[PDB]
């Protein structure tokens, strides 16, 4: 969130989750941002297909 109630990010590269808690996606998909601060710098938490997980936000671009 940070400066709003809704956060959307578009993926530009494919990311495969190494851990069961890690998120997985391909390039070209809108992801919902839940928390920009998960307790680790550079890690973002989002939801995709009812699943929540952390991951380096470099595989997606935030509209704002």
């Amino acid at each position: 969130g940070a400066m709003g109630a809704k956060e959307y990010c578009r993926t530009l590269f494919p990311y495969t989750g190494t851990n069961e808690d890690e998120l997985t996606f391909r390039e070209g998909e809108i992801i919902h941002l839940i928390s920009k601060e998960t307790g680790e710098a550079g890690w973002w938490k989002g939801e995709l297909n009812g699943k929540e997980g952390v991951f380096p936000d470099n595989f997606a671009v935030q509209i704002s």
